[PDB]
């Protein structure tokens, strides 16, 4: 009941199936560092070069906050590859239901310098504050999959990553500092002054988070029909063809449809060391430039095209125990480039850009093909390391809102749990006792999904692990005890990938 | 009870502020004219010129009514400047509720003509005829801001504007009148048929209409962080840049988004005297062009571009009693010429066109973009001058409708009440008693707004007056009497425009 | 009920006497004009010479409104010359509780112009607006005694001043109007938004007003015994004179007292033409100067001192049916110029300014003797022209306030009453049927007095009559139908004035 | 339940708003410091040489106890910027209505010496002694904003000053110590005797204190109208002008007045380096001098004058951990110097001192103007700095007790709360075990504010950021982790002054 002798808390990382439901914990040891010595940084960078290839090439401004927080959202946290796959192979689709979080076990621990080394204490009283921004009063870290995540891997050790944003920026002006792109709209957040739970060791704190059931869903679904292809194949139709023809039997691409795929926008890889970002398919927002790529999803044969498939990084190996990441790029020799292929939309989703009427009867390709009514398409495929939910930034308006690099819709998303070592200080000026505390996180998050059923009589597909991914300890710990995921750079393996259960119509 | 002697009704312009209601109370005198001999009229312009700079170059045919009706469809009319601010500030959207109106202390004023001049005298027994076209039987003038509308201020005397309407026109053809405009088609409408309550001085008249719940809201915030920035600025991402590379820290405009801006159409304007119609963005409607600008709002950093920015005049000042302005064009010396700034979507709207692959590896400027998945963005700032609601016209299939012009989007608006002197012949063939009434409205329009809280730490903007509006009489009446209102062309001052709360994401 | 031949309320003007209490009933017939076209107005004055003897020397800025108000606020007003002695012999001292106001029997009347002359006819279904500013949300119009009062005489005919006010005014610049004047502190006030009845000839409307138990009093007593003579004469005091010596007997000035007369602040009279006004006692405030002067109350046996004596015009008659006075200054000719004595404060409030020591064993007079505790004084004598009420302007902090004009202070007082005809226009522009409005206003005030009674054995003062008064027609009509009341320049008469009934200690 | 691993309080910094109430939450983290090992020490200043320019030159004497206080008064503490805003625009008046004050989990840290450095550990049962003195038997320290105070923005870390007071001194004679300073009034007083709780880690603390409704208000509020022009404009006065003469139309200064401004003391700055304290206007007081600059309110035009505005230092920056400022002057160039405008009193406060009647009909400047019944003013305006409330030391008798520094009149003040380190004695003479003690401090102040509501129809003034300030880092942390609050020398700027608000009368 609260002594330093009792436990506050169990580890459970166990995923329980139910007929339409999952719950999956996710329990990891976290460390929760001081962040620069307790004190709300400004932060900006006032150069907006705008062009590929070179860091801080984009104005921003905001404040690093001494509070660290939690980020769950991605997949393979919640998910083991074993997990993952029964998903795949089980669930037409699935969305998120609620999440419980437990932070408990807490240890307040006191780094000693001496001279053999580094001394480390239990600091008994020291407490560490913990709030969840329920109300949404700070800004929210909507961008996916960054370092901030958590292991895949329950015995990964997590960092909770420092807390900082972005505000309002105005555009850099010459011999100036980052204050200067801070203007009236730019906001300043104070997380301190929200009420947070103080914890000792003794103290566990949880949240409850649950989603609406307007949350969008993962679509694990592929058509088996060709959507040009619709009509039975016996049977001539009372309908012309595109050109205003007899419509012949089997030649259904001829025929008009009452439908349309999805819409497509030209989208192009640029190769250009430095070039300016506007040569990327996108558009300028304030000072700066935002790209569309990879845009509305098409189907592409080819394995390797940048704009057209969702592409990211993966780690080549996740050690177990890897340092804080605050301001520190992955290195590019430590991840794959992982594309996802679209392959998978064969049925119903374009290849390739529109062709329209340009002028004397003559069709040209649409750079932009925006939607028109009796539009159907196919999401892109997600996949394991996309994050489970993807929270827009609020506007007055947005169009059948989905994020191509992952995610599914939420009206809203859980708030950040903001965690910090309640600072210590020593009795002098900017002199703090040096402590971080490590606590045991646990992230329970019940889910919903559909299971999926096949009724055509022949055998079907089913994602199954090869010998190649098992000697690349695809889901396994390797000699060196990291933990591997992604193997390959390249087209990222089919495992991870969904639109694989085949739905009839 | 009735009696020439006791008054049907009080004046009320109060507005009462509720914790997420208003509630104001427009009340004004009004004239009613008796129209045209009290005769319908066809009226329509046969010429279909098309081209910029000159009346009547729009083919269009229909009748002139004997009808006046109230149009109260504005924000200035029912938000003295006061409460206008008080909205600004206080409110992050609003919307209206119901409208209560009341027709009360009518007075029937006989004109005579004598040699001294015109005499008046009140008609005891003369009736005006009131009739509120709840059911949407007779077409709905819904386009927004016309001379129609009600003084903004109380003291403002208002002449019921006469309703007239556009039917279904025919292209014209050489030689012939407006009838050959008419088609079968066309409607004719005779108001005289509806019932119509027909009232005496005794006599009040009240009307009341609800808004539905899927009224649209008018939107007072502005996104604080950049919708391209939304990331943890200490942290490197998993994903790619758009050009497919890695992802530098600072530079999150060369990072792929969840997410993308609103569409973007490319606007030109045009200073060409006499040009075509078709010289500017729009499209062939019928047998005359329908322009799009400014269609979707995108930020313009400029102070001044017409096809951009919703633009439209104002009054330099309005004076107390103005005749009635039948037939008659705004004066453009009486006028400003005020554009809405957009610079309050830097956050969240698109600057300009988007590029998109042409060919080659090359992105081109596109001309329309339309919306496609995932795109976000803010509406056009509303101002004071726009109108409450607007109403779309009805159709089979409309697309996330929003009126760049302005006002909030109502499945229904409250329908046109319809008010006409009766008549008083004198015996004599095509001669009338030179009889108008006048009477006091009250337009009570019950409001819905959702409180707005700051959660930064640091210092907020509000919207304050300046010395130079106080100095011009804005919301103040001049030395002459009149009300300036809106003091300067060019930029419309802050204070009537929204967008101005911050929102935290 | 209502019917326009059935009368809407009574003329009363009698006064009843309770025990303590008085009730004073003034009914009065008002004109009601419009103003200015219904029209507000900006009004002011850029030159701010701050000299005497030339108008428009203070800058000041503001509206006419085209409301009128009752301004019932002076003695006169509610007491005859008959009511107002027995007020003056019966009670100590008196102040108002209630006003209870009716605005009944209302005829709007038509003017209408012909070659023989103006006709006029009554406009039966005319309204009048009026609304009570219980609230406080309009500027009060506290100066005493301006020419919007009500006549003294029941007969007079009252016309409603129109309603204007002075709103926060900038330093004046060269080569500017009067708009540079107003700044963002600047207040324009809207009358016509306020929730007003409307009033035919069968309407009557009525307001109540209490003033708060807090209200101040005006004495109508005089000390019998010095203040510095509060000895026993037949004995010697343990007590030291002033120099510090032996007290001698009979001899009480030279005595040490146990309190001390009122402040003094020296006061002087400048009869320079056109000299600056800070030539005269008071102090700069905001771009204008402001005067101290008469400033504390000290007794003068002089009769004619300016400065030191209460100093006003009263009219030398009062016609029965003046025109409206707006901008009409009142001619030096038709009005005395009257100072009430201060010689009735004998007993208790200095004659002079106080002599302080200065240097050296020596004493100076002192030009400004502030308030030091132990100080007792009595209020300069109240007169019959002097308001009921005085109410201060809002501020912070006040001390001891005491209007030296005249009335007695009220947390609150009656809030202003506006009456304006509803505006009947004529259908054209900038016309209107050209209208005022004749009512009966009746003005009840309940009287709170304390009786006053003679304790001592010897025959006590009254006020009575005189012969030159009476053969001066005072409280009289004179033969031309004038009522007379204050008769002679100077001294004002005895008869106007309190402290008069003796209290003993 | 008091184990050393549950934590005893949970931190809070957020502000509640209700209707008419505002909570406000200040937790800091504090830090005990161990005072002159915990002895009290006599402490005084022999010199009286009360010469400016030099410390040390007033003669004074007591004790410096070996307790720590608690001092939160002052509005930036309770306030974020953000709230304090809001407040501001807001709120007519405002006033403290109870504090509640918590003070948990403590601990006791044992500061040990060893080579490498400071170690600190945990001392699990080491105390810390807390009392309220809520009875006043300790002398309160009333003086306002000294460096005592706790840190306006939360993450500042408090160190509670040590508590010291000054006794009765005597005027110093050559070649003695401080005690000869000390008489038979002199005062030791010993903390140690009054029962105080000792608290553990386990153990928390709480007071509760509430104000009397007779707390004085802090008002937002200023008047629109000049003082000075309260008439109607468009009518003459019955009374006569400040000479005595008719009182022309538009020159209001030159009329009587039936109220004057505040009392005004003529001030003045010297610049004259180490010149006598007499220079300065104010009067001595025992052995040594008390000045009354500012004194009364007077508006002055001018930005920077020192005796007119209130003045006082404001920190440029303020470090988040600043060490215990204990006899450390605050660093000139640390700090800005501020001016609080009194502009704002334009139209209420006299700009300068009053003239009044010198002799032979001349009217000289009045150093001194006491006090004299009806001055109407306005107080000096509040700033965000400002003491919430100022506690005047006890007297037999004030006058309308306001403090021109600043703060709220109450009729007691929260009585000081001690808190210090138990002192842990090594068993050897003269040694403790060297230990310090933090705690966290939640301060919680229930506030009653006055809602102000605009009557007028005009746009009205709202105190806004302005980019300068934001590209300051106003109510921000900066680049260094600073928060930097006031951020310009000279005129305050106006978001941290009250007398906003317009109020019509
Ligand atoms: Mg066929
Ligand atoms: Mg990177
Ligand atoms: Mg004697
Ligand atoms: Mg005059």
């Amino acid at each position: 009941g609260g002594g330093i002798g009792e436990s506050t808390g169990n580890w459970t990382c166990n995923t329980v199936w139910g007929k339409n439901s999952i719950i999956t914990n996710a329990s990891r040891h976290c460390v929760c560092l001081t962040r620069d010595l307790d004190m709300y940084k400004a932060i900006g960078n006032k150069d907006n070069g705008l062009v590929f290839g070179t860091e801080n090439k984009t104005a921003w401004v905001g404040w690093s906050t001494p509070w660290n927080y939690i980020d769950y959202n991605q997949m393979c946290v919640h998910f083991s590859p074993r997990d993952w796959q029964r998903l795949i192979n089980t669930a037409s689709k699935w969305r998120p239901r609620s999440v419980h979080i437990k932070i408990f076990n807490i240890q307040v621990i006191q780094k000693t310098t001496v001279s053999d080394g580094t001394q480390y204490s239990n600091d008994l009283t020291g407490t560490i504050q913990i709030f969840a921004d329920a109300q949404g009063r700070y800004p929210k870290l909507l961008y996916p999959c960054q370092t901030t995540m958590m292991g895949p891997f329950p015995n990964h050790i997590y960092y909770l990553p420092q807390y900082a944003y972005t505000t309002a920026c105005d555009g850099p002006t010459s011999n100036q500092d980052i204050n200067a792109l801070l203007n009236t709209n730019s906001a300043f957040y104070c997380l301190d002054e929200s009420p947070s739970a103080m914890l000792r060791t003794g103290n566990e704190w949880s949240c409850h988070y649950t989603f609406d059931d307007d949350t969008g869903w993962v679509h694990n679904t592929r058509s088996t029909i060709p959507i040009f292809e619709r009509a039975n194949p016996l049977y001539d139709t009372w309908q012309v063809d595109l050109r205003g023809n007899d419509a012949l039997r089997g030649h259904f691409s001829s025929w008009r449809q009452p439908w349309l795929p999805g819409p497509v926008i030209n989208m192009t890889d640029g190769t250009a060391a430095g070039a300016n970002l506007n040569t990327m398919p996108g558009v300028d927002v304030g000072a700066s430039y935002m790209g569309i790529v990879p845009g509305p999803p098409i189907c592409r044969a080819e394995n390797d095209k940048d704009e057209y498939l969702q592409t990211f990084w993966t780690p080549k190996t996740i050690g177990q125990n890897e340092g804080d990441v605050k301001n520190s790029q992955i290195n590019t020799s430590t991840a794959y480039k992982s594309q996802v292929p679209t392959g998978r939309l064969w049925e119903v989703n374009a290849r390739g850009q529109y062709k329209a009427a340009s002028s004397q009867g003559n069709v040209a390709d649409q750079q932009w093909a925006g939607c028109i009514p009796g539009m159907i398409w196919d999401r892109r495929p997600a996949t394991y390391f996309d994050p489970i939910w993807q929270e827009k930034p609020i506007t007055d308006d947005s169009f059948m809102y989905v994020s191509q690099m992952g995610g599914c819709t939420v009206s809203g998303a859980p708030g950040h749990i903001f965690v910090k070592n309640t600072p210590k200080p020593t009795g002098t000026a900017n002199e703090y006792v040096d402590e971080y505390s490590t606590f045991t996180i646990t992230v329970t998050m019940e889910w919903e999904y559909e299971p999926h059923s096949f009724s055509q009589w022949n055998n079907y597909k089913m994602i199954s692990n090869n010998e190649s991914s098992a000697q690349a300890y695809v889901g396994m710990c390797n000699a060196s005890g990291q933990y591997v995921l992604n193997h390959s750079a390249g087209q990222l393996p089919e495992m991870w990938i969904t639109k694989n259960l085949s739905r009839v119509n």
